[PDB]
């Protein structure tokens, strides 16, 4: 099997589907909230929403390239907040989830 | 790529066809009043579906998309009596789709 | 690497980042601008949105198809309109670009 094919059919799909996924589903609105800084310390930004589209529309060069992305959209969440958060113990729970399924991955 | 081929001929000649239209979305069982379509249909499935599917990297293989095809004929004859008009479209637009997969690459 | 993702990543950013990129991103509407006989003279019409929406989703059966397409968008450009015209210049810039960029294509 592809290693791209199964980040999307497996990797992604179960980070996708899981319960905490909600506020990665999709970037982080910075007015909506009222962060003004968000995309002053945050530099590149990254979301499970980005993420899906690359690997539907052939932008990925390599899995490697894939991963990288969702390291970002992880140490992203972690950088901007302080541990102990709400979000940052759901960004943990996921990374946990993550890092089980690319073990797996095929080779 | 047969995957390709699946995409550029088989999905064009079917979608093309006058009978495609019912089969371009999935069945809107609302509009229609027909509460127990989606309790009897486990897997509902259309071209729309399938034309996504491929134009977005889903798919495992040619084969796992033949299948999907084979569920929405399937599906057409499950729900609906033989000889309605909807069962006959579905059989001419099958008859033509088995015509179409046997001149199919082996890459 | 695989042509098209090249096609992708480098040569279609590129004149799609490019100042001139505007007037070729998506279809010339003929209604808005009021030219009744565009759709006569050019029989095949194309633009960098289309071709982008193409390379996204799996529609190229090999990159010389899609290296066609950036072509028709020029012909198809210096066909309608005439010499000297802004348009034609704008193309023959990004032509320029286009064919540096393709002179480093993946083999
Ligand atoms: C504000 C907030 C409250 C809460 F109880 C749980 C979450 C996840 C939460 O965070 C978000 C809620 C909604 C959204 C939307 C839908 C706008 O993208 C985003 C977040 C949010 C998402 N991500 C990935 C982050 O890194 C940070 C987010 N919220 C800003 C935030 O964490 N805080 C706001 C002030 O600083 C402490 C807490
Ligand atoms: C209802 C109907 C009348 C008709 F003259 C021809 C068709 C194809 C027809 O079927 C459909 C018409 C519209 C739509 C929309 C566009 C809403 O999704 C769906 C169907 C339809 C499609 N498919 C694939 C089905 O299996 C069944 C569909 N309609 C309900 C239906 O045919 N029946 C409902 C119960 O009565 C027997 C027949
Ligand atoms: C009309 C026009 C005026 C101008 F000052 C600069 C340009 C690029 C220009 O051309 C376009 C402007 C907008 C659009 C939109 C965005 C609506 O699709 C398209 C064009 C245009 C684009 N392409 C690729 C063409 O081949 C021709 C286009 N416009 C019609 C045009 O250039 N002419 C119309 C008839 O007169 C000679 C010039």
């Amino acid at each position: 099997t592809n290693q791209l094919q199964y980040l999307l059919r497996v990797v992604l799909k179960t980070l996708w589907k899981h319960q905490f996924a909600w506020p990665f589903q999709q970037p982080v609105d910075a007015v909506k909230l009222n962060l003004p800084d968000y995309y002053k310390i945050i530099k590149t930004p990254m979301d499970m929403g980005t993420i899906k589209k690359r690997l539907e529309n052939n932008y990925y060069w390599n899995a490697q390239e894939c991963i990288q992305d969702f390291n970002t959209m992880f140490t992203n969440c972690y950088i901007y907040n302080k541990p102990g958060d709400d979000i940052v113990l759901m960004a943990e729970a996921l990374e946990k989830l993550f890092l089980q399924k690319i073990n797996e991955l095929p080779t």
